[PDB]
């Protein structure tokens, strides 16, 4: 049995997975739960300016750790740490002093198994490939044909990613090109996964490419009456509903345009940007969505919100927002208090609408096509976060 730990530093926290697999590379319940899971903020990100003590606050995890892990494992335990490409937009050589304060901090203060490759930058194509993993592992999925495996799709803060299974033939076709669009990786069974990371195309981001579309004027896409800024990454951008409100209809022909739709397609099939939509086919009809595909119809009632998956459809969505997006900024709030929570209200309509167009006209989605939307999914009774970093457990324990 090899237990492993995997810490997800990312822009807003930092967390720490703890897997314990047995021989045959099944999990093994720690305790309760069949993943250990602590997470503190502030993330590596806001200690630009103080590197040491990004790699200080990262304690008490290691220390978790170093604690839910048996002492006579610790020396052949992987510890990996990946860090968000958030990272990379820090001034100077703050990025890298960052992880270099990380290194030094495990190597003097861990007791496990500490690679000099430990500590990278994960980036939003590994994000991907792991997800796949991750998912894929779960559902039982390692070892069949690739047309039989799970997509996904993850839309964090910032970026989106698409992985998906494809052909022998499709991936030896695929266009050369920044990163690759093909990440060949071996579980046992050899994969070909499509992987495409979309920058700017995140939740938070997203309402940045849409918010500018509209420049200083009202947004159709705001809901009545919010009159604001909406900051990203240090940028304003006027969020104010127009006189009568939001519009569904004008927001979308809005959200189209900013997701460059019609940018020129140098291959078969673009999705939008020029990008290569990976040839579509049967490892991508059965879909795992994560992070805020979830997170946006727990918040609009789509799903009782103590759950952590649901199945829907790209029309429920849709649908949401031809709802949503006639409601005031006072109805949402009230209605939807999750989304007072995470302070969103203002971005409802908008939002529904993104996810929407993303899948669809964006992705290719059949409105109609059920996929699985989760920030969960279900192993055994319990449940493991669908994130990147089991998958990374998996490939390094693989090792
Ligand atoms: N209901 C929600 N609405 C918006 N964001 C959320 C919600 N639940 C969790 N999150 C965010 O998911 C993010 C993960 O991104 P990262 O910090 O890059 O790993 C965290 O920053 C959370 O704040």
């Amino acid at each position: 049995t090899s237990y492993a730990v995997v810490f997800d530093a990312g822009s807003t926290g930092s967390r720490v997975h703890v897997y314990h697999f047995d021989q045959n590379l099944d999990l093994l319940h720690i305790g309760k739960d069949v993943e250990f899971y602590n997470k503190i903020q502030p993330g590596l990100s806001a200690y630009a300016d103080n590197p040491e003590q990004a790699a200080k606050s990262l304690i008490p995890l290691l220390e978790q750790a170093e604690n839910v892990v048996p002492e006579d494992f610790h020396s052949k335990t992987p510890i990996r740490l990946g860090a968000t490409a958030g990272l990379r937009l820090l001034d100077g050589d703050a990025s890298e002093r960052i992880l270099q304060a990380v290194r030094d901090m495990l190597n003097n203060k861990s007791t496990f198994n500490v690679q000099p490759d430990a500590v990278s930058i994960i980036d939003g194509t590994q994000e991907g490939s792991y997800l796949w993993v991750t998912i894929n592992y779960v559902l039982g999925n390692l070892g069949k044909r690739f047309t039989n495996t799970v997509g996904v799709i993850d839309l964090g803060g910032g970026s989106v990613q698409m992985a998906y299974a494809v052909s022998k033939k499709t991936a030896r076709n695929a266009p050369k090109v920044e990163d690759p669009y093909i990440k060949k990786i071996v579980l046992g069974k050899p994969y070909d996964l499509y992987v495409h990371s979309y920058l700017h195309f995140g939740r938070e981001a997203s309402r940045a490419e849409i918010l500018k579309v509209t420049h200083g004027s009202a947004s159709p896409c705001i809901l009545a009456g919010f009159d604001g800024i909406y900051t990203y990454s240090g940028e304003e951008f006027k969020a104010s509903a127009p006189t009568s409100g939001a519009n569904f209809d004008k927001c979308k022909k809005i959200i189209q345009k900013a997701l460059k739709l019609d940018y020129p397609c140098p291959y078969q099939n673009c999705t939008f940007g020029g990008i290569w939509n990976g040839g579509g086919g049967s490892g991508q009809k059965k879909l795992f969505a994560a992070s805020s595909f979830f997170y946006l119809p727990q918040d609009v009632g789509m799903v009782d919100p103590n759950k952590s998956n649901l199945k829907l459809r790209p029309v429920d969505l849709e649908n949401k927002a031809k709802i949503v997006c006639t409601l005031n900024v006072e109805d949402v709030k009230s209605a939807y208090p999750l989304l007072e929570k995470f302070n969103i209200v203002p971005y409802a309509c908008m939002d529904l609408i993104y996810q929407y167009e993303l899948l669809v006209d964006g992705f290719g989605l059949d409105p109609l096509q059920e996929i699985t939307a989760g920030e969960k999914i279900e192993y055994q009774e319990a449940l493991v976060d669908a994130a990147w970093a089991l998958g990374n457990a998996v490939e390094a324990v693989l090792l």
